[PDB]
């Protein structure tokens, strides 16, 4: 069977999949601990990367490099943009882009480099395999564009100009990097995200309340799609 | 032991191939990774891309693919110390991300759990570079760098990041480089070569003096390379 990544950012996002393995073996490697089990038959590595781009970016490299998974599930929470879309409700991103990555001086649009995209897709298979799991299970799902920055967003016109530019239903601090990692060296990438907070005035608040139990949500949902890899 | 050497941009890591003159190229992590010997030493090359995550990518590749066992980032930089001209040479001794903020739950800038603001890069290394200028009449400078996701070139924003962190100059990708060295046990250099001043029309200064610069850095980290 293929082996399976599942990535988080922080402890709350991962610590409900560890709970209910039970039993695996801990690896410290790249100032990180990488999470070794077996669910229900299949091989699966486990890590929470810590907060932002950069981090995120090293652990799914490590994940595919040294540790050779070939597919990767990001589980995790995100804060609302778009107005339908409530405190634990289900997000799966079709494609992100990086909100500040900017050197809009030379005349490239934001969120653009010279060599990469402005939006990376993630997999069309395990969307599909999500669609089937939200079905077979009853769960709301919804389809989006996720915005990623290494910013917390507690601010209506951060949000509002973000959403604009790039139709942003989401934001959070990790999934674009994690995406771009996984298009780069070929491996299917698929990036969940339960909502939080609205990422308004506020939002910090909300975060602190909710994070640990739309934390559980995009777990579940993450663990229930392995069943089907 | 295997060097990496590492820029973002062509410009940067261009003057190392053609003073190498011979060397092969592996396709991967949709990129171009170039591979020569050069004094007892193989050499791991490559352009990262713009910015924090393609350069934490690069170097993640040339360490856990690539076997790399040192790191050398060569490039440019816009300057933040008044001190420092265009073309001069400063290394890191330690970097921040400016643009990492959850400050809404009372963290500093550039902070997250786990982490923290400043990343340093290798003392070793560094007292090697300083070995390395006094043998050829190079001017060198040590300080610290501030890194993020964009182009400074705005005197506020410039004169902010620099009363924050104590910065001396700001570029796109040097603690994301050095956290992956130091998260992967791997000694860190990171040398920059002024191309601006990071203010008004500092864009312009960029154009008019990035490949000269480059080649200052580049190489810089050649000769450290006939020392290790
Ligand atoms: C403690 S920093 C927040 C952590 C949880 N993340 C997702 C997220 C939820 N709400 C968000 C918002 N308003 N702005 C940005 N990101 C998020 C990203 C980071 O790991
Ligand atoms: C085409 S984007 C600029 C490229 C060269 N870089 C270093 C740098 C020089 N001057 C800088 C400044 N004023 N602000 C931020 N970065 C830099 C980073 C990026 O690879």
């Amino acid at each position: 069977g293929m082996k399976i990544a599942i990535l988080g950012a922080m402890s709350e996002e991962i610590t409900p999949l560890l709970e209910t393995l039970k039993d695996y073996t801990k690896i410290e490697h790249a100032n990180n601990t990488y999470y070794f089990a077996k669910y229900k038959d299949h091989e699966l590595v486990l890590a929470y990367s810590k907060i932002g781009k950069v981090n995120s970016t090293l652990s799914a490299s490590v994940m595919i490099e040294k540790f050779g998974a070939q597919v990767l599930l990001f589980t995790g929470v995100a804060g609302a943009f778009n107005p339908e879309l409530e405190i634990g409700d289900l997000l799966y991103a079709t494609k992100l882009a990086q909100y500040d990555l900017d050197i809009t001086a030379f005349g490239h649009p934001l969120g653009f480099v010279p060599g990469n995209e402005i939006f990376i897709k993630t997999d069309e298979k395990l969307n599909n395999l999500a669609l089937e799991v939200a079905k077979e299970l009853n769960i709301k799902l919804r389809a989006g564009i996720i915005a990623t920055g290494d910013e917390f967003i507690c601010d209506e016109a951060k949000k509002a100009k973000i959403r604009e530019i790039f139709n942003a239903d989401a934001c959070e601090m990790e999934g674009a990097s994690v995406a771009l990692v996984c298009d780069a060296l070929k491996v299917p990438c698929f990036i969940l995200r339960a909502m939080s907070d609205k990422a308004g005035e506020k939002a910090e608040f909300d975060f602190d309340e909710f994070v640990i139990n739309s934390a559980k949500i995009s777990a579940n949902f993450v663990l229930k799609m392995c069943e089907k890899l």
